[PDB]
């Protein structure tokens, strides 16, 4: 499998890299070395003080990982296991460092660590993909890392907000993102658990995957492109990445300090920057090795590999499903030549698709898988970048058309779009993932102004442009103004009725919007009717109430009367309280008259009730 990545920037630079690179290694070395502590017993995996610890090194790595190719220009030719990151990263909407998405990638340090000369025989790993013990949502963490965020990266476990962690989904408010229907979905598990394993959240949702993280860019869909989506929209705040440039070093220090003092609760001697430096080969070693065990394992549970094969892969791949997953066929093969196509489709769920669902070929499949890793890849890049692919030779025929008709599918899918329709959209707005994020934001006559977007068009694409279009008298632009200021047609819905006037509504059209027709009989005007309609569900209700409360904050008593039905010889007798609760009670009057004679006891000798 090849790894390689060249550097292009000054020596002075080169220098800069290697020294940040090899502090991220010494950071990461911390990581193995907490790790290895806590499975040394079960106390000591629930030592908290030593979870912290693991913690601050886990931080520690991810600010030095962020300072990576700071310039976005340093490296080029970024090849992690075949697959060039230089090319896929210039498609993506925001661009940004080959060098950093590559580190994100397990393994991907190896094709860095070439560029600044590190030697990989002394095992130079930089990872940042902690998972269940991560300080922070580990998804934000792997972003950060990808968008160099040198600053939004605490350099301590202290100095985690709950937002970037515990209550991540508050940080995500703050910065008024669409969020489409497959993320909303995500969420609801993250929310549950924000340390919840992207394969468990692709388990329970029935995906892939790849289809749960995305693409590492706004414009996709998935955690990743939700996340990138947030991150871009987040003012680089130059000052705090300073003090934790200044800061990290001696921090650093400071953590390998304190992993001596707590090391002496389970181990004879301490464990020393020495000791790891000595032992980091081997304790590595020793975890690619149960989890080429549990993976492998896992490959005939989950997708019946044989388990000769199982085993090779396990190897191949360094224990993990997630890279022999996004792997194409031709270098599974390469490197467990046992393998078929159907194992091969098993585990690699893009492949599968792209063979079962579109017919490709396996070569064409890998070709797609090579340059866009997955479909949610395809969704990320322009249209138009495609085509260019194409005609400048570096696409071929099959694949090319597979991509076409996968951009296509996401728009003309939606009922009222057509493909010429679905093509022009995806010309005037580069992809159908940035097409769809306008539709969420309400972008009405940005879309409308291309050729084939009708009403039809509109009414299936924008979110609640199809309920407030078919109240009469509401236009196209008021539309767009209301769903704009309110987010949407539900909390349009939830609107004020003094603000709704406001904004120009007649208040025919806020009755119907609020459907209190009914209510608005039952009492004199709008506002009223609403304040009715919060509390109680529907007129329906407010009838069943009792007579005390209709009358408190409410009006008159001949208006409780005619509200609850109450007969004129049923009134004319009792009072409001008894006569309302036999009616209730009996439903007719006729069957009033069930009750004794005299059990009538109430005012006078009402005679017509028995
Ligand atoms: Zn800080």
């Amino acid at each position: 499998l090849v790894y390689d990545a060249e550097f292009v920037g000054s020596e002075r630079e080169f220098e800069e890299e290697r020294e940040t690179f090899l502090k991220g290694v010494k950071a990461y070395d911390g990581v193995l070395a907490t790790r290895y502590l806590m499975e040394r017993s079960s106390s000591a995996k629930n030592d908290e003080e030593l979870l912290e610890l693991h913690q601050n090194f886990i931080l520690l790595t991810g600010s030095y990982a962020c300072s990576i190719d700071p310039t976005e220009d340093r490296y080029q030719n970024v090849i992690v296991r075949g697959v060039n990151f230089d090319e896929r990263v210039q498609r993506l909407s925001t661009g940004g460092s080959p060098a950093r998405y590559a580190i994100v990638y397990r393994r991907g340090w190896r094709a860095i660590a070439k560029a600044l000369d590190i030697d990989e025989e002394d095992v130079p790993a930089i990872e940042v993909r902690a998972v269940k013990r991560n300080p922070l949502q580990p998804a934000l963490y792997r972003i950060l890392v990808r968008y160099g965020r040198v600053d939004l990266m605490p350099v301590t476990v202290d100095e985690v907000p709950p937002e970037m962690a515990g209550e991540f989904e508050r940080l995500i408010e703050r910065y008024d993102v669409p969020i489409d229907e497959k993320e909303e979905r995500i969420l609801e598990i993250l929310r549950e658990n924000p340390w919840t394993p992207h394969d468990e959240i692709a388990r329970r949702l029935g995906l892939s995957v790849s289809e749960v993280e995305g693409e590492k860019d706004p414009e996709s869909s998935g955690i990743y492109s939700l996340w990138s989506r947030v991150v871009v929209n987040i003012e680089y705040d130059e000052r705090t990445a300073k003090r934790h440039v200044k800061r990290r070093d001696r921090l650093l220090e400071e953590l390998y300090e304190h992993l001596e003092e707590l090391s002496e609760r389970y181990l004879r001697h301490p464990l020393t920057r020495r000791w790891i430096v000595e032992h980091k080969r081997d304790i590595m070693r020793r975890y690619l090795e149960q989890r080429i065990v549990e993976c492998a394992l896992k490959l005939q549970d989950r997708y019946g590999i044989r388990e000769d094969v199982a085993l090779c892969l396990a190897r191949a791949f360094d224990g993990s499903i997630s890279m022999i997953a996004t792997t194409p066929y031709r270098t599974l093969k390469d490197v467990c030549p046992d393998l078929t196509l159907e194992e091969a489709k098993s585990v690699n769920r893009t492949l599968a698709t792209l063979i079962d669902e579109h017919g490709l070929s396996p070569d064409a499949a890998d070709e797609l898988i090579e340059h866009f890793e997955s479909i949610a890849g395809i969704l990320a890049t322009d249209l138009e970048e495609i085509e260019r692919m194409y005609e400048e030779g570096r696409l071929s025929e099959e694949a090319y058309r597979a991509a076409v008709e996968i951009q296509l599918a996401e728009l003309t899918k939606k009922e009222g779009v057509g493909r010429k329709t679905a093509e022009r959209l995806l010309r005037a707005f580069g992809n159908p993932e940035r097409v769809k994020q306008l539709a969420r934001e309400f972008e009405i006559e940005k879309l409308a102004s291309v050729e084939g977007v009708g009403e039809r068009v509109l009414r299936s694409l924008v979110p609640g442009y199809a309920s407030l279009i078919s109240i009469r008298g509401i236009d196209r632009e008021r539309a767009e103004r209301l769903l704009k200021k309110y987010g949407g047609y539900s909390k349009v819905r939830e609107a004020g009725v003094e603000e709704l006037r406001e904004d120009g509504l007649t208040d025919a059209q806020i009755r119907e919007l609020k459907g209190l027709k009914t209510l608005e009989s039952i009492v004199g005007d709008l506002e009223k009717a609403d304040e009715l309609k919060r509390k109680y569900g529907s007129a329906s209700a407010v009838r069943r109430l009792p007579v005390e409360e209709l009358r408190e904050l409410g009006f008159s008593d001949d208006e409780i009367a005619e509200i609850k039905g109450i007969p004129k010889k049923l009134r004319e007798a009792f009072d409001l309280e008894t006569a309302a609760e036999l009616y209730e009670r009996y439903g007719s009057l006729k069957e009033i008259g069930r009750r004794l004679s005299y059990d009538d006891l109430l005012e006078l000798g009402a005679t017509p009730k028995a």
